[PDB]
């Protein structure tokens, strides 16, 4: 494989003599040219790894080198000084002085230009992370809320233009808050160019898709493929009008981009650099599980997969330092984990954790929480977890079977008793929620509905407000990046007629995706409401965790309660959390604090707790009590 000082001097040949002698004196090539040195070799190295021998490796590097460059000496200075800001910081991802939000434009603000006028209460709410959902053009009518991509330059018209989005990140911003935005990477709309002239058969886009003459290929795979949307179509291809089957891991309108091309990856790699220069603080790798398919095995986080990320890490460590990835990985623990790494995806969701609150919620025993904070919270070095609550997507019930077997749990008959739980389907249960892809050949199944939906605030449960700062209180605590679903921050729910628009009947995730009530943020500084009790319970949690040292970083120890219904853990030997699960009173004993000092002041309720006698917490209380 070639080296750095090789390919630099040939970037330069596209310059006269004249120019050549100006570019390599200039700040931003000397910047180019120490990270080349420093991080091209991982580059090179990722990108062999997968590619080996090919013919067209060589050439595709040189390629996108040389708009690496030119991408980096257009970037703006604002985003220089950034990207030399999160060098010398690699873990400001790790600060408690972060808090995300993620939103719909349309949904929550009409537009860009009617969310650019939100960003006041944003900051009012003390966020420093904004996630926007997909921005760019798609498929009129389906386009799986927007992730059916036709344009990854062309903003939804609906939304506003190029434009409205360069002023909505400088706006955010001015603001101190990170734009974040989707990098959806695995797969395009039918409607893309590259996928109709790859269909037409254009040699230019020839092999940018996995496209099969007939069911041989596809019904091999299928064998060990796992359905994502079976109520769309079975296995992972879909048939063309001419006969031909295409890799439709998602929906029929989604194709799965063809990475075993490199120049998919050149491709993918161009259009990253465009979203990074537009101001992006961190991109939503979509799908990262995907992006490899090897006969005989699952197709979902292969080695190539995880290679190929890294060096698009590399990419941006090159040209565009300030760019980190948040991974989108949905899938078994062991695998979840894999993606998070400073030379990979630095930060990236944390499903186990959301998945295991709405678990606990059900069985009000802490033992699976327990366990998940006790062995898979801690990471790597210069990495966070992003822990939620809620999604745009569906809840999926990804804790470990083998996690689960330890505690005497069969993972199957857990799952049934869950699901049939949050869709209110078992006697006493508080959930509202939808059942989404059921489906009849594995008995899997997945939820919908929003936080406030799911903990009886529809029918107005007593208990239902204090749920949900039951839940939120450990996003926000336990150690990296919360991520606030807004609209749950003044109890939204569902939106009860979704199945009444034709485009989005036969997805129940749109019933938790409504739009901005207008009543309830009229409401939020009220405490006679839900939506103020909700609100500025919430808020006070927010405004302590950025002000409290104590919450910084992400490590954490859990503390046995020695109450199954009592979660417990401590950030920094300093603050002592716990969090009860049941709708009744229960105690911690003394004898269990005896370690802990004889008074501790609560952050949550503002008093002085003593925790050298019995401990009783009220139902779904939480205690952030200060023992250092
Ligand atoms: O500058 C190094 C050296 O490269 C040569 C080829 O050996 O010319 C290349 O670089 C020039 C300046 O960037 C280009 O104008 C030219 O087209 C390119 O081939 C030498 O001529 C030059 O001394
Ligand atoms: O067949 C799977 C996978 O292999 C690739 C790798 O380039 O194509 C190879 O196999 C095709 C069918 O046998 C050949 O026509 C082709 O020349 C060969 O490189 C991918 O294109 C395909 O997805
Ligand atoms: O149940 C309401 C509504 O949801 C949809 C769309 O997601 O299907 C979900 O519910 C069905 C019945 O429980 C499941 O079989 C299906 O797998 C699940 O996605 C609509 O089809 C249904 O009308």
């Amino acid at each position: 494989s070639p080296n750095s000082q090789y390919l630099k001097t040939r970037i330069l040949d596209i310059y006269t003599p004249e120019q050549r002698a100006g570019i390599e004196k200039s700040e931003d090539w000397r910047q180019f040219s120490r990270r080349m040195d420093t991080h091209f070799p991982k580059l090179m190295n990722e990108l062999d790894s997968v590619y080996g021998n090919n013919e067209a490796l060589l050439p595709m590097l040189e390629m996108l080198l040389a708009q690496a460059w030119q991408s980096y000496s257009q970037r703006n200075s604002s985003l220089k000084d950034i990207d030399i800001a999160r060098e010398n910081n690699p873990d400001w991802i790790l600060s408690n002085k972060q808090v995300g939000g993620v939103c719909y434009v349309d949904l929550f603000a009409g537009d860009l230009k009617g969310l650019k006028d939100k960003i006041p209460y944003f900051q009012e709410l003390g966020l420093t992370y904004l996630h926007l959902m997909p921005l760019f053009k798609c498929p009129e009518g389906k386009s799986d809320g927007g992730y059916a991509v036709s344009s990854y330059r062309d903003v939804n018209p609906a939304l506003g233009t190029i434009g409205d989005l360069r002023e909505v990140i400088a706006a955010l911003h001015e603001a101190g808050i990170s734009a974040v935005v989707d990098f959806i990477f695995n797969h395009t709309s039918n409607e893309h160019e590259w996928a109709q002239r790859c269909a037409a058969g254009d040699p230019l886009f020839d092999n940018f898709y996995y496209i099969f003459p007939d069911r041989r290929m596809p019904d091999q795979y299928d064998r060990t493929l796992r359905e994502i949307f079976p109520d769309q179509h079975p296995g992972g291809f879909s048939q063309l009008e001419d006969g031909r089957w295409v890799w439709t891991t998602f929906n029929s309108f989604q194709w799965d981009l063809n990475y075993s091309n490199p120049w998919v990856f050149r491709a993918m790699a161009g259009e990253m650099l465009f979203l990074a220069n537009l101001g992006v603080d961190i991109l939503r790798m979509d799908a990262v599980a995907f992006i490899w398919k090897q006969m005989g095995t699952s197709c979902e986080n292969l080695p190539q997969a995880h290679a190929l990320i890294r060096a698009f890490n590399a990419v941006m460590r090159i040209a565009a330092p300030a760019v980190f990835f948040k991974s989108e990985a949905i899938v078994h623990p062991d695998q979840v984990v894999q993606y998070i790494g400073q030379d990979e995806c630095q930060i990236g969701y944390n499903p186990l954790q959301m998945a295991l609150l709405w678990n606990t919620l059900a069985t009000r025993e802490v033992n699976l929480l327990h366990q998940a904070l006790t062995y898979r919270h801690n990471l790597p070095e210069h990495t966070a977890w992003v822990n939620y609550v809620r999604s745009h997507d569906d809840i999926g019930w990804t804790f470990a079977d083998e996690d689960a077997a330890y505690l005497g749990i069969s993972g199957y008959d857990h799952r049934q008793f869950l699901n049939r739980f949050f869709v209110n389907r078992f006697d006493g249960s508080f959930a509202r929620g939808v059942p989404f892809q059921y489906n009849p050949s594995t008995g899997d199944c997945r939820v919908s509905g929003t936080a406030a939906a799911l903990v009886g605030l529809a029918q107005d449960d007593p208990h239902a407000v204090d749920r949900i700062k039951l839940l939120y209180s450990i996003a926000l605590s336990t150690g990296g990046l919360p991520l606030i679903y807004l609209g749950d921050e003044v109890g939204t729910l569902n939106d009860d007629d979704w199945s009444q628009d034709s485009n989005k009947s036969d997805d129940s995730r749109w019933a938790h995706r409504p739009r901005y009530n207008e009543a309830l943020y009229a409401q939020r500084n009220d405490p006679s409401t839900a939506a103020g009790q909700i609100y500025q319970d919430l808020r006070h949690m927010i405004a302590v965790r950025q002000s409290n040292p104590r919450f910084d970083g992400g490590r954490l120890v859990t503390f046995n309660t020695n109450n199954k219904h009592i979660i417990g853990y401590i950030r920094n030997n300093a603050l002592l959390a716990f969090g009860n699960f049941s709708e009744y009173p229960q105690t911690v004993t003394a004898h269990t604090l005896q370690a802990m000092p004889f008074k501790a002041h609560d952050l949550i309720g503002g008093k002085t707790v003593s925790l050298n006698q019995d401990l009783t917490l009220q139902p779904y209380q939480v205690m952030w009590l200060e023992i250092a």
